[PDB]
Protein backbone atom coordinates (compact mmCIF):
# COMPACT_ATOMS: atom_id res chain seq x y z
CA UNK A 1 0.00 0.00 0.00
CA UNK A 2 2.08 2.93 -1.28
CA UNK A 3 -0.77 5.42 -0.72
CA UNK A 4 -3.22 5.46 2.18
CA UNK A 5 -5.58 8.18 3.46
CA UNK A 6 -6.85 8.63 7.01
CA UNK A 7 -9.63 11.09 7.91
CA UNK A 8 -10.65 12.19 11.42
CA UNK A 9 -13.67 14.21 12.59
CA UNK A 10 -12.69 16.90 15.14
CA UNK A 11 -16.29 17.74 16.13
CA UNK A 12 -17.27 14.24 17.19
CA UNK A 13 -13.83 12.81 18.04
CA UNK A 14 -14.14 9.88 15.67
CA UNK A 15 -12.94 8.52 12.40
CA UNK A 16 -14.69 10.28 9.54
CA UNK A 17 -16.57 7.35 8.00
CA UNK A 18 -17.89 7.02 4.42
CA UNK A 19 -15.94 10.05 3.24
CA UNK A 20 -15.56 9.95 -0.54
CA UNK A 21 -12.40 11.05 -2.26
CA UNK A 22 -10.85 11.02 -5.72
CA UNK A 23 -7.16 10.89 -6.58
CA UNK A 24 -5.96 12.57 -9.76
CA UNK A 25 -2.59 12.48 -11.52
CA UNK A 26 -1.29 15.53 -13.40
CA UNK A 27 -1.26 14.94 -17.16
CA UNK A 28 1.17 16.47 -19.67
CA UNK A 29 -1.68 18.64 -20.97
CA UNK A 30 -1.73 20.29 -17.51
CA UNK A 31 -5.03 18.55 -16.69
CA UNK A 32 -6.02 16.29 -13.80
CA UNK A 33 -6.62 12.68 -14.88
CA UNK A 34 -8.69 10.38 -12.68
CA UNK A 35 -6.36 7.84 -11.02
CA UNK A 36 -8.17 6.21 -8.06
CA UNK A 37 -11.06 6.74 -5.62
CA UNK A 38 -13.01 5.27 -2.72
CA UNK A 39 -14.61 6.11 0.59
CA UNK A 40 -13.21 5.82 4.09
CA UNK A 41 -14.03 2.71 6.12
CA UNK A 42 -15.40 2.50 9.67
CA UNK A 43 -11.88 3.26 10.87
CA UNK A 44 -11.70 6.41 8.74
CA UNK A 45 -9.09 4.88 6.43
CA UNK A 46 -8.95 4.31 2.69
CA UNK A 47 -6.52 1.62 1.51
CA UNK A 48 -5.80 -0.12 -1.77
CA UNK A 49 -5.92 3.04 -3.87
CA UNK A 50 -2.95 2.00 -5.99
CA UNK A 51 -0.02 -0.40 -6.40
CA UNK A 52 3.71 0.29 -6.37
CA UNK A 53 4.04 -0.48 -10.10
CA UNK A 54 1.26 2.01 -10.92
CA UNK A 55 2.29 4.70 -8.43
CA UNK A 56 5.04 6.41 -10.41
CA UNK A 57 6.59 9.82 -9.85
CA UNK A 58 4.38 12.77 -10.71
CA UNK A 59 2.00 15.29 -9.20
CA UNK A 60 -1.07 13.91 -7.47
CA UNK A 61 -4.22 15.56 -6.16
CA UNK A 62 -6.41 13.97 -3.49
CA UNK A 63 -9.82 15.64 -3.48
CA UNK A 64 -11.73 14.79 -0.29
CA UNK A 65 -15.50 15.44 -0.37
CA UNK A 66 -15.74 17.06 3.05
CA UNK A 67 -18.80 19.10 2.16
CA UNK A 68 -21.01 16.02 1.70
CA UNK A 69 -19.67 14.63 4.96
CA UNK A 70 -20.72 17.68 6.97
CA UNK A 71 -24.06 17.88 5.13
CA UNK A 72 -24.86 14.28 6.12
CA UNK A 73 -24.29 15.30 9.76
CA UNK A 74 -26.47 18.39 9.42
CA UNK A 75 -23.60 20.82 9.95
CA UNK A 76 -22.94 23.77 7.64
CA UNK A 77 -19.34 23.63 6.36
CA UNK A 78 -17.06 26.28 4.90
CA UNK A 79 -15.02 24.36 2.35
CA UNK A 80 -16.25 22.78 -0.87
CA UNK A 81 -13.73 20.00 -0.33
CA UNK A 82 -10.25 19.45 1.01
CA UNK A 83 -7.45 19.12 -1.52
CA UNK A 84 -3.98 17.71 -1.01
CA UNK A 85 -1.64 18.29 -3.95
CA UNK A 86 1.84 16.81 -3.80
CA UNK A 87 4.76 15.48 -5.83
CA UNK A 88 5.27 11.77 -5.25
CA UNK A 89 8.40 9.65 -5.09
CA UNK A 90 10.90 12.33 -6.17
CA UNK A 91 13.27 10.23 -4.04
CA UNK A 92 11.88 6.98 -5.46
CA UNK A 93 9.04 4.85 -3.95
CA UNK A 94 8.50 5.10 -0.19
CA UNK A 95 5.08 4.89 1.54
CA UNK A 96 2.60 7.78 1.83
CA UNK A 97 -0.01 8.26 4.50
CA UNK A 98 -2.10 11.39 4.09
CA UNK A 99 -4.02 12.34 7.22
CA UNK A 100 -6.77 14.92 7.32
CA UNK A 101 -8.44 16.31 10.42
CA UNK A 102 -11.80 17.90 9.66
CA UNK A 103 -13.81 20.68 11.32
CA UNK A 104 -16.67 22.58 9.67
CA UNK A 105 -14.61 25.75 9.14
CA UNK A 106 -11.10 24.34 9.28
CA UNK A 107 -9.05 21.42 8.10
CA UNK A 108 -5.50 20.18 8.62
CA UNK A 109 -3.59 17.75 6.44
CA UNK A 110 -0.27 16.07 7.11
CA UNK A 111 1.80 13.58 5.22
CA UNK A 112 3.66 10.74 6.86
CA UNK A 113 6.30 9.47 4.45
CA UNK A 114 8.11 6.30 5.51
CA UNK B 1 -11.53 44.00 2.74
CA UNK B 2 -14.24 41.41 2.18
CA UNK B 3 -11.40 38.93 1.64
CA UNK B 4 -8.15 38.79 3.60
CA UNK B 5 -5.56 36.01 3.93
CA UNK B 6 -3.12 35.48 6.79
CA UNK B 7 -0.24 32.98 6.69
CA UNK B 8 1.95 31.78 9.56
CA UNK B 9 5.18 29.73 9.56
CA UNK B 10 5.02 27.01 12.26
CA UNK B 11 8.76 26.20 12.01
CA UNK B 12 10.04 29.67 12.72
CA UNK B 13 7.11 31.04 14.72
CA UNK B 14 6.75 34.02 12.43
CA UNK B 15 4.40 35.41 9.87
CA UNK B 16 5.04 33.81 6.49
CA UNK B 17 6.30 36.80 4.51
CA UNK B 18 6.24 37.22 0.70
CA UNK B 19 4.02 34.17 0.14
CA UNK B 20 2.39 34.39 -3.29
CA UNK B 21 -1.22 33.42 -3.86
CA UNK B 22 -3.78 33.42 -6.64
CA UNK B 23 -7.55 33.61 -6.29
CA UNK B 24 -9.87 32.12 -8.92
CA UNK B 25 -13.63 32.20 -9.31
CA UNK B 26 -15.62 29.44 -10.94
CA UNK B 27 -17.17 30.66 -14.20
CA UNK B 28 -20.51 29.72 -15.78
CA UNK B 29 -18.78 27.09 -17.94
CA UNK B 30 -17.21 25.53 -14.82
CA UNK B 31 -13.73 26.90 -15.65
CA UNK B 32 -11.56 28.57 -13.01
CA UNK B 33 -11.14 32.21 -14.00
CA UNK B 34 -8.38 34.37 -12.51
CA UNK B 35 -9.90 36.78 -9.96
CA UNK B 36 -7.05 38.31 -7.93
CA UNK B 37 -3.51 37.71 -6.73
CA UNK B 38 -0.91 39.12 -4.36
CA UNK B 39 1.83 38.39 -1.81
CA UNK B 40 1.77 38.47 1.99
CA UNK B 41 3.32 41.47 3.73
CA UNK B 42 5.83 41.46 6.58
CA UNK B 43 2.90 40.77 8.91
CA UNK B 44 2.03 37.67 6.90
CA UNK B 45 -1.16 39.29 5.69
CA UNK B 46 -2.59 39.97 2.25
CA UNK B 47 -5.19 42.72 2.09
CA UNK B 48 -7.03 44.42 -0.76
CA UNK B 49 -7.53 41.40 -3.00
CA UNK B 50 -11.04 42.56 -3.92
CA UNK B 51 -13.96 44.91 -3.22
CA UNK B 52 -17.49 44.37 -1.95
CA UNK B 53 -18.89 45.16 -5.42
CA UNK B 54 -16.57 42.79 -7.31
CA UNK B 55 -16.73 39.96 -4.73
CA UNK B 56 -20.06 38.54 -5.88
CA UNK B 57 -21.63 35.17 -4.99
CA UNK B 58 -19.72 32.22 -6.36
CA UNK B 59 -17.21 29.46 -5.73
CA UNK B 60 -13.71 30.76 -5.06
CA UNK B 61 -10.34 29.06 -4.92
CA UNK B 62 -7.36 30.50 -3.08
CA UNK B 63 -4.14 28.85 -4.20
CA UNK B 64 -1.27 29.59 -1.81
CA UNK B 65 2.22 28.93 -3.19
CA UNK B 66 3.66 27.25 -0.13
CA UNK B 67 6.24 25.28 -2.11
CA UNK B 68 8.16 28.37 -3.29
CA UNK B 69 8.03 29.66 0.27
CA UNK B 70 9.66 26.54 1.75
CA UNK B 71 12.17 26.18 -1.11
CA UNK B 72 13.47 29.72 -0.53
CA UNK B 73 14.13 28.68 3.07
CA UNK B 74 16.09 25.64 1.88
CA UNK B 75 13.30 23.19 2.64
CA UNK B 76 11.78 20.63 0.27
CA UNK B 77 8.14 20.48 1.35
CA UNK B 78 5.46 17.84 0.74
CA UNK B 79 2.71 19.96 -0.76
CA UNK B 80 2.74 21.75 -4.10
CA UNK B 81 0.49 24.41 -2.64
CA UNK B 82 -2.25 24.92 -0.09
CA UNK B 83 -5.70 25.28 -1.64
CA UNK B 84 -8.86 26.73 -0.10
CA UNK B 85 -12.11 26.30 -2.06
CA UNK B 86 -15.39 27.72 -0.80
CA UNK B 87 -18.73 29.21 -1.73
CA UNK B 88 -18.83 32.90 -0.82
CA UNK B 89 -21.68 35.35 -0.17
CA UNK B 90 -24.39 32.74 -0.73
CA UNK B 91 -26.64 34.43 1.87
CA UNK B 92 -25.50 38.00 1.26
CA UNK B 93 -22.11 39.73 1.64
CA UNK B 94 -19.76 38.43 4.32
CA UNK B 95 -16.21 39.28 5.28
CA UNK B 96 -13.81 36.34 4.99
CA UNK B 97 -10.48 35.91 6.70
CA UNK B 98 -8.62 32.81 5.54
CA UNK B 99 -5.82 31.75 7.90
CA UNK B 100 -3.15 29.26 6.90
CA UNK B 101 -0.56 27.69 9.21
CA UNK B 102 2.40 26.13 7.40
CA UNK B 103 4.83 23.30 8.17
CA UNK B 104 6.95 21.47 5.59
CA UNK B 105 4.80 18.32 5.71
CA UNK B 106 1.53 19.73 7.04
CA UNK B 107 -0.77 22.71 6.82
CA UNK B 108 -4.03 23.83 8.31
CA UNK B 109 -6.52 26.33 7.03
CA UNK B 110 -9.32 28.03 8.89
CA UNK B 111 -11.95 30.54 7.86
CA UNK B 112 -13.30 33.35 9.99
CA UNK B 113 -16.56 34.62 8.51
CA UNK B 114 -18.27 37.71 9.88
CA UNK B 115 -21.37 39.66 8.90
CA UNK C 1 1.42 44.12 24.48
CA UNK C 2 4.38 41.78 24.92
CA UNK C 3 1.80 39.01 25.33
CA UNK C 4 -1.42 38.64 23.37
CA UNK C 5 -3.72 35.64 22.89
CA UNK C 6 -6.10 35.00 20.00
CA UNK C 7 -8.72 32.23 19.98
CA UNK C 8 -10.79 30.96 17.04
CA UNK C 9 -13.79 28.60 16.94
CA UNK C 10 -13.37 26.04 14.11
CA UNK C 11 -17.01 24.85 14.30
CA UNK C 12 -18.64 28.21 13.76
CA UNK C 13 -15.86 29.96 11.84
CA UNK C 14 -15.79 32.84 14.27
CA UNK C 15 -13.59 34.34 16.90
CA UNK C 16 -14.06 32.52 20.20
CA UNK C 17 -15.60 35.26 22.32
CA UNK C 18 -15.57 35.51 26.14
CA UNK C 19 -13.06 32.66 26.56
CA UNK C 20 -11.45 32.88 30.00
CA UNK C 21 -7.77 32.25 30.53
CA UNK C 22 -5.21 32.37 33.32
CA UNK C 23 -1.48 32.95 32.98
CA UNK C 24 0.98 31.57 35.55
CA UNK C 25 4.72 32.01 35.95
CA UNK C 26 6.98 29.38 37.44
CA UNK C 27 8.40 30.59 40.77
CA UNK C 28 11.83 29.91 42.30
CA UNK C 29 10.37 27.02 44.33
CA UNK C 30 8.96 25.46 41.14
CA UNK C 31 5.37 26.44 42.02
CA UNK C 32 3.03 28.01 39.46
CA UNK C 33 2.25 31.54 40.62
CA UNK C 34 -0.71 33.49 39.24
CA UNK C 35 0.55 36.15 36.81
CA UNK C 36 -2.44 37.49 34.85
CA UNK C 37 -5.90 36.60 33.62
CA UNK C 38 -8.64 37.85 31.31
CA UNK C 39 -11.30 36.98 28.72
CA UNK C 40 -11.26 37.26 24.93
CA UNK C 41 -13.11 40.16 23.33
CA UNK C 42 -15.60 40.05 20.48
CA UNK C 43 -12.63 39.77 18.13
CA UNK C 44 -11.45 36.67 19.99
CA UNK C 45 -8.43 38.55 21.28
CA UNK C 46 -7.07 39.19 24.76
CA UNK C 47 -4.76 42.18 25.06
CA UNK C 48 -3.09 43.91 27.99
CA UNK C 49 -2.28 40.85 30.08
CA UNK C 50 1.10 42.31 31.06
CA UNK C 51 3.76 44.97 30.48
CA UNK C 52 7.33 44.85 29.20
CA UNK C 53 8.65 45.60 32.71
CA UNK C 54 6.59 42.92 34.47
CA UNK C 55 7.02 40.25 31.76
CA UNK C 56 10.48 39.12 32.85
CA UNK C 57 12.37 35.97 31.80
CA UNK C 58 10.77 32.78 33.02
CA UNK C 59 8.55 29.82 32.24
CA UNK C 60 4.93 30.79 31.63
CA UNK C 61 1.75 28.77 31.40
CA UNK C 62 -1.37 30.00 29.62
CA UNK C 63 -4.40 27.98 30.65
CA UNK C 64 -7.34 28.55 28.30
CA UNK C 65 -10.74 27.48 29.63
CA UNK C 66 -12.01 25.81 26.50
CA UNK C 67 -14.38 23.50 28.37
CA UNK C 68 -16.60 26.32 29.70
CA UNK C 69 -16.61 27.79 26.20
CA UNK C 70 -17.92 24.60 24.57
CA UNK C 71 -20.37 23.85 27.40
CA UNK C 72 -22.02 27.27 26.99
CA UNK C 73 -22.58 26.35 23.34
CA UNK C 74 -24.23 23.07 24.38
CA UNK C 75 -21.20 20.95 23.50
CA UNK C 76 -19.43 18.44 25.75
CA UNK C 77 -15.80 18.71 24.67
CA UNK C 78 -12.87 16.33 25.16
CA UNK C 79 -10.34 18.64 26.76
CA UNK C 80 -10.54 20.24 30.19
CA UNK C 81 -8.57 23.19 28.87
CA UNK C 82 -5.89 24.08 26.35
CA UNK C 83 -2.50 24.71 27.93
CA UNK C 84 0.49 26.55 26.47
CA UNK C 85 3.78 26.34 28.41
CA UNK C 86 6.89 28.15 27.23
CA UNK C 87 10.08 29.92 28.24
CA UNK C 88 9.80 33.64 27.52
CA UNK C 89 12.39 36.39 26.99
CA UNK C 90 15.35 34.04 27.43
CA UNK C 91 17.42 36.06 24.93
CA UNK C 92 15.93 39.48 25.70
CA UNK C 93 12.38 40.88 25.40
CA UNK C 94 10.17 39.48 22.65
CA UNK C 95 6.54 40.01 21.72
CA UNK C 96 4.45 36.84 21.87
CA UNK C 97 1.18 36.16 20.13
CA UNK C 98 -0.36 32.85 21.13
CA UNK C 99 -3.05 31.63 18.72
CA UNK C 100 -5.45 28.83 19.59
CA UNK C 101 -7.88 27.13 17.20
CA UNK C 102 -10.67 25.19 18.92
CA UNK C 103 -12.80 22.17 18.01
CA UNK C 104 -14.72 20.02 20.49
CA UNK C 105 -12.27 17.11 20.22
CA UNK C 106 -9.16 18.90 18.97
CA UNK C 107 -7.17 22.08 19.34
CA UNK C 108 -4.04 23.59 17.92
CA UNK C 109 -1.81 26.26 19.33
CA UNK C 110 0.80 28.32 17.55
CA UNK C 111 3.17 31.03 18.71
CA UNK C 112 4.23 34.06 16.73
CA UNK C 113 7.35 35.57 18.28
CA UNK C 114 8.74 38.89 17.06
CA UNK C 115 11.63 41.08 18.14
CA UNK D 1 -5.65 -0.90 25.04
CA UNK D 2 -8.01 1.75 26.46
CA UNK D 3 -5.42 4.53 26.02
CA UNK D 4 -3.00 4.96 23.14
CA UNK D 5 -0.92 7.95 22.00
CA UNK D 6 0.29 8.71 18.48
CA UNK D 7 2.81 11.48 17.70
CA UNK D 8 3.70 12.84 14.25
CA UNK D 9 6.50 15.21 13.19
CA UNK D 10 5.25 17.90 10.78
CA UNK D 11 8.75 19.15 9.84
CA UNK D 12 10.07 15.82 8.61
CA UNK D 13 6.79 14.10 7.68
CA UNK D 14 7.39 11.10 9.90
CA UNK D 15 6.34 9.47 13.10
CA UNK D 16 7.92 11.25 16.04
CA UNK D 17 10.08 8.45 17.45
CA UNK D 18 11.44 8.08 21.01
CA UNK D 19 9.19 10.84 22.34
CA UNK D 20 8.84 10.52 26.10
CA UNK D 21 5.59 11.21 27.87
CA UNK D 22 4.06 10.86 31.32
CA UNK D 23 0.40 10.32 32.16
CA UNK D 24 -0.95 11.71 35.41
CA UNK D 25 -4.29 11.20 37.16
CA UNK D 26 -5.88 14.01 39.19
CA UNK D 27 -5.85 13.23 42.92
CA UNK D 28 -8.42 14.39 45.49
CA UNK D 29 -5.79 16.76 46.90
CA UNK D 30 -5.91 18.58 43.53
CA UNK D 31 -2.46 17.22 42.63
CA UNK D 32 -1.25 15.22 39.63
CA UNK D 33 -0.30 11.64 40.54
CA UNK D 34 1.99 9.66 38.23
CA UNK D 35 -0.08 6.99 36.44
CA UNK D 36 1.88 5.69 33.41
CA UNK D 37 4.70 6.63 31.01
CA UNK D 38 6.77 5.51 28.05
CA UNK D 39 8.27 6.66 24.79
CA UNK D 40 6.91 6.41 21.27
CA UNK D 41 8.02 3.50 19.09
CA UNK D 42 9.40 3.60 15.55
CA UNK D 43 5.82 4.06 14.37
CA UNK D 44 5.33 7.07 16.65
CA UNK D 45 2.89 5.17 18.88
CA UNK D 46 2.82 4.41 22.59
CA UNK D 47 0.67 1.44 23.62
CA UNK D 48 0.14 -0.53 26.82
CA UNK D 49 -0.05 2.52 29.06
CA UNK D 50 -2.90 1.09 31.12
CA UNK D 51 -5.58 -1.61 31.41
CA UNK D 52 -9.36 -1.30 31.40
CA UNK D 53 -9.60 -2.27 35.10
CA UNK D 54 -7.08 0.44 36.04
CA UNK D 55 -8.37 3.13 33.69
CA UNK D 56 -11.28 4.46 35.73
CA UNK D 57 -13.17 7.72 35.34
CA UNK D 58 -11.26 10.83 36.35
CA UNK D 59 -9.15 13.65 34.97
CA UNK D 60 -5.96 12.66 33.18
CA UNK D 61 -2.99 14.68 31.97
CA UNK D 62 -0.65 13.45 29.22
CA UNK D 63 2.57 15.45 29.30
CA UNK D 64 4.54 14.96 26.08
CA UNK D 65 8.23 15.98 26.21
CA UNK D 66 8.30 17.78 22.86
CA UNK D 67 11.14 20.07 23.87
CA UNK D 68 13.65 17.20 24.17
CA UNK D 69 12.45 15.84 20.85
CA UNK D 70 13.19 19.08 18.99
CA UNK D 71 16.49 19.52 20.85
CA UNK D 72 17.64 16.08 19.69
CA UNK D 73 16.96 17.20 16.10
CA UNK D 74 18.83 20.48 16.60
CA UNK D 75 15.73 22.63 16.17
CA UNK D 76 14.79 25.39 18.62
CA UNK D 77 11.22 24.83 19.89
CA UNK D 78 8.68 27.16 21.47
CA UNK D 79 6.86 24.92 23.92
CA UNK D 80 8.25 23.32 27.07
CA UNK D 81 6.02 20.33 26.38
CA UNK D 82 2.61 19.50 25.01
CA UNK D 83 -0.14 18.77 27.51
CA UNK D 84 -3.46 17.05 26.93
CA UNK D 85 -5.83 17.25 29.88
CA UNK D 86 -9.15 15.44 29.65
CA UNK D 87 -11.92 13.73 31.61
CA UNK D 88 -12.06 10.02 30.85
CA UNK D 89 -14.96 7.61 30.58
CA UNK D 90 -17.71 9.96 31.78
CA UNK D 91 -19.87 7.74 29.54
CA UNK D 92 -18.16 4.58 30.81
CA UNK D 93 -15.13 2.83 29.20
CA UNK D 94 -14.62 3.31 25.46
CA UNK D 95 -11.19 3.53 23.73
CA UNK D 96 -9.02 6.66 23.59
CA UNK D 97 -6.47 7.54 20.95
CA UNK D 98 -4.70 10.83 21.51
CA UNK D 99 -2.90 12.12 18.44
CA UNK D 100 -0.42 14.96 18.47
CA UNK D 101 1.09 16.66 15.45
CA UNK D 102 4.27 18.54 16.29
CA UNK D 103 6.00 21.58 14.78
CA UNK D 104 8.66 23.68 16.52
CA UNK D 105 6.30 26.60 17.20
CA UNK D 106 2.94 24.85 16.98
CA UNK D 107 1.20 21.68 18.02
CA UNK D 108 -2.21 20.13 17.43
CA UNK D 109 -3.87 17.42 19.49
CA UNK D 110 -7.00 15.45 18.72
CA UNK D 111 -8.81 12.68 20.49
CA UNK D 112 -10.38 9.74 18.71
CA UNK D 113 -12.87 8.10 21.04
CA UNK D 114 -14.36 4.82 19.82
C1 LIG E 1 -3.12 27.46 16.23
O1 LIG E 1 -4.42 27.69 15.70
C2 LIG E 1 -4.46 28.39 14.53
C3 LIG E 1 -4.83 29.73 14.49
C4 LIG E 1 -4.86 30.38 13.26
C5 LIG E 1 -5.21 31.72 13.20
C6 LIG E 1 -4.03 32.65 13.42
C7 LIG E 1 -4.37 34.13 13.36
O2 LIG E 1 -5.52 34.52 13.16
O3 LIG E 1 -3.30 34.95 13.56
C8 LIG E 1 -2.87 34.85 14.92
C9 LIG E 1 -1.35 35.07 15.02
C10 LIG E 1 -1.00 36.36 14.64
C11 LIG E 1 0.28 36.61 14.17
C12 LIG E 1 0.68 37.88 13.78
C13 LIG E 1 -0.24 38.92 13.85
C14 LIG E 1 -1.53 38.69 14.31
C15 LIG E 1 -1.91 37.41 14.71
C16 LIG E 1 -4.52 29.70 12.08
C17 LIG E 1 -4.16 28.37 12.13
C18 LIG E 1 -4.13 27.71 13.35
O4 LIG E 1 -3.79 26.40 13.46
C1 LIG F 1 -3.59 16.23 16.18
O1 LIG F 1 -2.92 16.74 15.04
C2 LIG F 1 -3.20 15.95 13.96
C3 LIG F 1 -2.86 14.60 13.90
C4 LIG F 1 -3.20 13.89 12.75
C5 LIG F 1 -2.89 12.54 12.63
C6 LIG F 1 -3.96 11.55 13.07
C7 LIG F 1 -3.53 10.10 12.89
O2 LIG F 1 -2.43 9.84 12.41
O3 LIG F 1 -4.45 9.15 13.24
C8 LIG F 1 -4.78 9.12 14.63
C9 LIG F 1 -6.21 8.56 14.79
C10 LIG F 1 -6.23 7.22 15.17
C11 LIG F 1 -5.05 6.48 15.26
C12 LIG F 1 -5.08 5.15 15.65
C13 LIG F 1 -6.30 4.55 15.95
C14 LIG F 1 -7.48 5.28 15.86
C15 LIG F 1 -7.44 6.61 15.47
C16 LIG F 1 -3.84 14.52 11.68
C17 LIG F 1 -4.17 15.86 11.75
C18 LIG F 1 -3.84 16.57 12.89
O4 LIG F 1 -4.13 17.90 13.04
Amino acid sequence: CPLMVKVLDAVRGSPAINVAMHVFRKAADDTWEPFASGKTSESGELHGLTTEEEFVEGIYKVEIDTKSYWKALGISPFHEHAEVVFTANDSGPRRYTIAALLSPYSYSTTAVVT
